[PDB]
Order: C-alpha cells, then structure tokens, then sequence
C-alpha cells in the first residue's frame, strides 16, 4: 500500500516524542557487541563442573536463548503495525528494540559455543507451561497486530511481550542468574552479557510502558484489559517457574559445591513482585 | 503462528552464514551517531546563501529524506519474510539495515531543522517519476513479501530496493552531493553525513546482491526476471534524474556563486554507470 506523504519531507521527527528520546539513549547506551566478551573462563569452568553440576545450568540456558529468539522474530509485527499508524518516532526506537534482541540471541548461542554445548539440543527443559508463552501465545498476539491493530490487540501484544515476557520473566532470569552463579564465581563472560542484556531490557519494558499507558489514556476501560491479560498468563508463569524449581531441587550437586544455599522461595517471590510491580506501572487515570 | 523449534536452542547460529558475517562487520562499522555531527557551519552556509542559492539543494534533500524514511519502512515485510522461512542470520543482519535506515532518516531530518527549513514542505520536488518508484512501486514489492514470498516475489523486492532504489539512486545522490557541495566547501556536517550513509550503503547491497543471487543459483530463469525488473524502472529512474537536471539547469545562481561546471553529462552516465554494474554483480550462473 502507498505512501501518502513523508514526515520528514513535510516536517521533520518529532524530537520531544518520547520513544525519539529512548531511541536517542538506546543509540548511546547500546554500543555493547556479544563479540567482544572473552567466553575462555566460561568454558574452562563448564569443563571443571561434573555431568551433574553441568546439568544444573541447562534449563535457565534453554528457556533465555528460545526467549531471545522468539521476540527477535516477533517484535516484527508490533513495527510494523505502528510503522502503518505513522508513528515514526515508535519505528525509529523500535529499531534498536530488535537490533536488541538480535544481539541477545547472538550472546546465549556464543556461550553454548563456547563452552561446547552448541551440539545439544535444549529443547527438553521446555515444559508445557514455557511453550504455551513462547512457542504459542507469544507469536499468537504478536502476529495478530499484521490483521487488527485495534487498542485491544496492541495492549495484549504489549502485554505478553513487554511485561510478561520481558517485564516478569527475563527480568527474574536476570536476577536468578545473579544469585546463583555470580555468587558462585562461575561464567564471568555470560554474566556480563547478562549484565548489558538486562540494561537493553530497561529500554524493552519502557516502550511497552509506553504504549500500554497511551492506549489506557484514551480510555480507562482498557486497564482491565491489561490487568486481565497479565491474570491469564500468570497460570503459565508459576508453572514453568515451578517446573524450574523442582528441576533445581532434584539436581542440588552445583549448589553443595559451591556453598550456594539456593533461595527458591526469594526466587519465586521475586518473580511474584515482578508480575505485581509491571501491573503498578500502568496507572488506570 | 507457532514457533515449532528455536535454532539456538537445537542447535546455534551458523557463524560462517555470509549474512551472520555482514552482521557482524555492520555491528564493527556501524557506531556512528547522527546525534553527534556538527551542524552549526550548516546553518551559517544555508543562512548565508541567496535566496535562489538556498532552492539549488532542496530537490536532492528532499529526494533523500524520502528515500531513507521509504526504505525504514519498508524494510520490515523483507525481514518478515526471512524470519519465516527460517533464514535467522539474514534476520540477524537485517536488524542493522532497519536501524541503519532510521539513522539515515535522522541525519537528513536533523539537517533540515539545523539549517532552517524543518517547517517548509519539500514534496514539490517530488515529480511524477519519483512517487512511482517511491510512494507505488518500491511499497508494492515490498508488502508483497507478507503473502507471497516466492523467489519470483523476493527477488523483485531486492531488485527495487537495494538494486535500484540503493544501487543505483541513492549511490548516484552520494556522488551527486560530493561533485557539488564537497567542491564548493558547503556544508560539511551533511557530507560527514552522506560518507557515513555511503558505507553503511555497502552492506545494503551486498545483502540484496547476496539475496538475488542465492536464488538466480537454483534457476538461472530467474536471471532474466531480475534483469527485466531492472529495466522496467529504469524510465522513471532517468526520468526523475532529468527533472533533476533541469530544475539544476534552470537554478544555476549556486554553481556560477561557487566556480562549479557542475557536469549534468557525467551526473547522468554515473547513473547509468551504476544501473548496468549493478546488472554485472549478478551473474546468470
Ligand atoms: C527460579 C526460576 C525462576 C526464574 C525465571 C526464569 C525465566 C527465564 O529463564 O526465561
Ligand atoms: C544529477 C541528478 C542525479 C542524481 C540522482 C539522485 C538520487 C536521489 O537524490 O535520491
Ligand atoms: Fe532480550
Ligand atoms: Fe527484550
Ligand atoms: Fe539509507
Ligand atoms: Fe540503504
């Protein structure tokens, strides 16, 4: 379909929008190249581990690089959706979004590499809860946005995407990783990438702020749109963070050998206090 | 529509993939800011200017403002396409040419505010020929890619965008700002601009070089479809490079104020001179 004039031609960018802004510190704080971090510390220490210390570290592994992959493909629609409503300023930052993600995947695959687990196919420790999100209702709601970008959908896309995907689950990922092998001392190189990943999530979750309160201000009906789309993905979220859970209990050999007594009640009420807090940043006024 | 597996997960990014190496010389190569170029001597030389001075350069910014806010834009269905056959490092790459097209966006609007004529709407010098290729035909082959990815549909894509619209146009602009305003000492954050553009204009290229080629390598058929896609748009590439010449040739108070023979002959066979080793970058077999 064409186009019917050029903003720029006509006019210029709006430089007071907001996302022109997060685009400007997505520009600068966004330099951070997979490439460059020295994984050689990160596959002695796999070396080191026991066939069973090994295992302990798969899951999280799995469930990050299919997350990275998924919403490198699946924030297409959401672009393009709002390339077609004319708001440039939104295209614009949502290049750095999937430049972004393109990146995350690029850091996980980098590890498995390097650390010499790129042949194994971590498929397994995804339960039926984790590919409900992810190999489901994530491209489900995004790919919607191509047929109807009506509020209703773009919230729900924003929704699974921004606040559940990114703003629950990858952020209790960032912390678990934390918690976990930072204490430990293992995996210097994936830490640092954790580090610049959950910096780039910063910026992921604010458009998906954004955009969700936008649409909430033209009509506060749509809170309890948002409120009951976040309600009906918690199921999946506990159950995947559950089946997680009981993976780590059953496969506690990394955790005596480092003296890491493993939290899973601060974990798991940490991933509560994540869904809670992302309802809280969408005001109903 | 589901994700069935995740490469990365199975298995990791094919890092010897020539697209997964364009991306990383795009991540190498790709720092620059237009945040960060220096527009004040712009504003003293456009300020400086006669009034019939001042119309000599609008034509070509606003071809180019245009042409980069088309092709951010009409990116995404490419990128939709690939992602769906499966194609991740051509996705990966294609994430650094939708965040080079925005920047390119940027830099052209950032000029026009810094100079002064951010409010004034340069669509005038977009003539007839123009919004064919650019508000019809380079939007119609692109959107096509969201129903019909056949080889026939992408290499049509490639063909207008990165062959003709990039290989040939934007290329000729490059050189056309160069042979002009670089002579004359006029405006120098615009062409630290345009040398930047210039070399991200190089992976844009070769992506679309690479894309039509893979495909003419299953059926050297398809190299006759890419020729004569080639010469279809010709008429209006020639014929917005006449109109050009001629608002040049009627408007020459900036080439006789700045000793310029600006030589309308050899701006014409660069043109041509791009359009055919474009053709010669694909070989039939
Ligand atoms: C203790 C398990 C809870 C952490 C959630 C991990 C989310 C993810 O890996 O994508
Ligand atoms: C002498 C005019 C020929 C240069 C082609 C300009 C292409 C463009 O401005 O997008
Ligand atoms: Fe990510
Ligand atoms: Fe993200
Ligand atoms: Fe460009
Ligand atoms: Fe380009």
């Amino acid at each position: 379909v064409h186009h019917d004039g050029f903003q720029t031609v006509k006019a210029t960018i709006d430089w007071e929008h907001p996302m022109f802004k997060l685009y400007e510190k997505a520009k600068r704080n966004g330099k951070w190249n997979p490439a460059d971090i020295d994984f050689s510390q990160d596959q002695k220490d796999f070396a080191s581990l026991t066939s069973e210390e090994k295992i302990s570290a798969l899951p999280l592994v799995a469930g990050f690089s299919a997350l990275e992959e998924a919403v490198t493909l699946d924030i297409l629609p959401m672009a393009h959706a709002l390339a077609r409503q004319g708001r440039l300023e939104d295209v614009l930052f949502l290049t750095t979004f999937m430049h972004d993600e393109a990146k995350h995947v690029e850091m996980f695959s980098r590890w498995q590499q390097a650390v010499g687990i790129g042949q194994m196919d971590l498929s397994v420790f995804h339960n039926d809860h984790y590919k409900r999100i992810f190999y489901e209702a994530l491209p489900e709601a995004m790919n919607r946005l191509y047929a109807d970008d009506s509020p209703e959908a773009v919230i729900r896309a924003a929704t699974v995407y921004n606040m559940i995907v990114e703003g629950t689950l990858a952020e209790s990922g960032y912390y678990t990783f934390r918690q976990i092998y930072k204490k430990a001392g293992l995996f210097p190189g994936l830490l640092q990438g954790i580090d610049y990943l959950n910096m780039d999530e910063g910026r992921h979750i604010q458009f998906g702020i954004y955009t969700i309160q936008r649409i909430v201000n033209e009509d506060e009906r749509y809170y309890e749109l948002f409120i009951r789309y976040m309600d009906e993905l918690w199921p999946h979220v506990i159950g995947y963070v559950d089946y997680l859970t009981e993976l780590g209990k059953r496969q506690q050999q990394l955790a005596r050998t480092y003296a890491l007594e493993i939290d899973y009640d601060l974990l798991r009420h940490y991933v509560i206090k994540q869904f809670n807090l992302r309802k809280k940043q969408i005001s109903r006024t």
